[PDB]
């Protein structure tokens, strides 16, 4: 049995009301009008071409012809052939033998008789003609009843 005298009492209080406020305005625009306009008057259909046409320039080429002395009959021994070669720079006489266009003669001496093929040729610096006719050598005795 004893005696204490002791009070406890613990006092401890917090009293706040905070805020705060967000103040956010402002404003920034744009904004640009652009024109533009060039002088521009047509368009360029500007178009000039003269024509000037020339003929046709006909150039001269040689003729290769002859005449035989005989075209048909017998084989003589004299055929002179006459050579009417026109705008000809050369004639060139070929019979198969040896040289060509020098001929030891004009005449020929047809030995035996035959269907030969004589054939004159002349040449030019445009072009070159050559013609040949059916020399007839009729044989002797050469036509039977």
């Amino acid at each position: 049995m004893n005696a204490r005298d002791n009070k406890f009492n613990t006092w401890n209080d917090s009293r706040g009301n905070y805020w705060s406020d967000y103040e956010g305005s402002d404003e920034n625009g744009d904004g640009i009008g652009d024109s533009a306009y060039a002088v521009n008057p047509e368009a360029g259909s500007m178009d000039y071409m003269p024509l000037m046409e020339y003929l046709h320039s006909s150039p001269v080429l040689p003729t290769a012809r002859f005449t035989s002395d005989i075209t048909e009959g017998f084989a003589p021994l004299s055929v002179r052939f006459k050579d009417f070669s026109e705008n000809a720079t050369s004639r060139l006489w070929m019979f198969g033998d040896g040289n060509t266009s020098d001929s030891p003669s004009p005449l020929h001496t047809f030995f035996n008789e035959g269907e030969y093929i004589v054939s004159l040729i002349v040449s030019n610096e445009n072009d070159s003609d050559s013609a040949s006719v059916t020399i007839r050598a009729l044989e002797h005795h050469h036509h039977h009843h």
